[PDB]
């Protein structure tokens, strides 16, 4: 089971990631304005 | 409750993506202006 | 000491969301210049 | 092991905190604009 | 298993690190605007 919320703990944070570097896009938007 | 607490550490993790995509909101907010 | 340490996570897991939370409190300042 | 790299994982979680609360400052930087 | 997971975790947690020195860089840009 510790390895199962482990494995469920990864895919939230590469969840966080993906969102991280949209934020990241969009601060560029804002530099090219 | 080694179980119990990585279950915890979860739902915070899902907190913080809540919060990550509201910025990205606020950021898009930004870039319409 | 598995327990105290995962516990000490949830806290500075609850910090980070403390200041996710003033970062879009921010980006709401911003918004309204 | 588990106590190490539970503690390893603690110190990357504060540099996380460390990084926010450089941001927050720098929005209110920006704000001041 | 479980170490293996953990280091999988400070992988991840390295590079929201790194994520986030790139969102500060461009806040410092956007301060130079």
């Amino acid at each position: 089971t510790q390895e199962y919320l482990l494995k469920e703990i990864m895919k939230l944070l590469k969840e966080q990631i993906k969102l991280l570097k949209e934020q990241i896009k969009m601060l560029k938007e804002l530099e090219k304005q």
